[PDB]
């Protein structure tokens, strides 16, 4: 066993089903860490009526409330000095026996309270959420409305009977476990969960250049409600002749992903023709967010989005994707010098830009935050 980790993008949550082994305790405890900058958002929840547990940042304090019925227990801990969404692990400890409650941060203070009335034991039959839920702001006890933006570790709920690793349960898969939304089993960056938004075709960011010719990967979330777009597009050095006067004598070794008419293509040629994928069947300008992962090695690989994935094989005996220069998010320069328009890009040719969101971008498996290219270049 190493440590079960997961990273959740707003939209992204666990749940699992209490039907079958329903919560009946008079003693729990709750453990994990979690990593994050957002003000608001909720760590797990697990009652749905009279009885609750909800334990979730709000104004960068952790608050813990839990309900047996007879009345609530509340509380949020925060530092004197600062909060707890700064970018840092933080962990945090709860135990409760019939109605005394506990909650430790950082093993540095422990805050002791109670519930009330009389009544002693927490139910609950329905589901355990961790990282957010369907409607977070109708969770009993929620005093958010926001799923968690940041990373979740080593989440363990037990009692008595129960011992519910649900991290664990996460990763390795339980009949009674579901998990929704673009969940990866890993925390890189949190500063990179924060989208991008390109306002007008016109707006895009030039990246850096893609590290080697032999292989490479490269992985984003997009969401977007326009039909037509550029998205992401290299090219290398022109391999035609300077008395060439056509554009389909252009030859130029090239990476594109576009969307067309609502689908979205992968374009790519590495010396000797153009391979063009429709890289899943539905429409996927419908404002949702989907995952795109390229994977090259050679002339081979695959494309996938969501879970469909796609593989291709590029014509020609070179192996080498002979990128130059720039690589451009969102869209294309009005004036660079020795920009080339391959005629299979139609979006390039007409000049459809990018606009929608682009989050937590990776090359070659190495995390990159687009903001900060965004404000150190130009805002368009």
């Amino acid at each position: 066993k190493e440590e079960y980790i997961a990273t959740f993008k707003g939209s992204e949550y666990f749940c699992y089903d209490l039907s079958q082994n329903p919560i009946q305790s008079s003693s729990d405890e709750i453990t994990l860490s979690f990593k994050t900058l957002q003000r608001n958002g909720l760590m797990l929840h697990t009652g749905k009526s009279a009885d609750y547990v909800n334990l979730a940042l709000k104004n960068g304090a952790v608050s813990l409330v839990i309900n047996l019925g007879s009345g609530a227990f509340e509380a949020l801990v925060e530092p004197v000095n600062g909060k707890f969404n700064d970018n840092a692990w933080h962990d945090v400890k709860v135990t409760r026996n019939l109605r005394q409650v506990t909650i430790s941060v950082d093993g540095i203070l422990t805050t002791t309270g109670y519930t009330q009335e009389d009544y002693t034991m927490l139910g609950s039959d329905d589901f355990f959420y961790v990282g957010g839920s369907p409607s977070t702001a109708d969770l009993p006890g929620s005093p958010v409305s926001n799923n968690f933006m940041g990373c979740l570790k080593e989440v363990v709920y037990k009692n008595n009977d129960v011992r519910l690793e649900l991290s664990r349960l996460a990763k390795q898969g339980d009949p009674k476990m579901k998990i929704h939304g673009v969940v990866a089993f890993k925390c890189e960056n949190v500063a990179t969960l924060d989208p991008i938004t390109f306002e007008t075709p016109e707006s895009f960011i030039s990246l850096p250049k893609w590290n080697a010719k032999k292989t490479g990967s490269i992985s984003f979330d997009f969401r977007t409600t326009e039909p037509n777009g550029l998205i992401l597009f290299s090219h290398g050095k022109p391999r035609h002749q300077k008395d060439a006067k056509h554009p389909q004598m252009i030859k130029v070794d090239f990476f594109a992903i576009e969307m067309l008419d609502g689908h979205l293509y992968l374009l790519l040629d590495m010396g000797s023709g153009t391979i063009k994928i429709k890289a899943l069947q539905k429409k996927v300008n419908d404002g949702e967010w989907y995952h795109v992962d390229f994977q090259r090695d050679g002339r081979s690989g695959t494309i996938s989005v969501n879970t469909l994935r796609t593989p291709y094989t590029a014509p020609g005996e070179s192996e080498i994707l002979d990128l130059d220069d720039e690589l451009y998010l969102g869209g294309l320069p009005e004036n660079k010098a020795g920009l080339v328009f391959p005629t299979e890009v139609w979006t390039a040719l007409l000049n459809y830009g990018y606009v929608g969101c682009i989050r937590d971008l990776f090359i070659d498996g190495q995390s990159k935050d687009i903001r900060q290219m965004a404000e150190v270049q130009s805002t368009a």
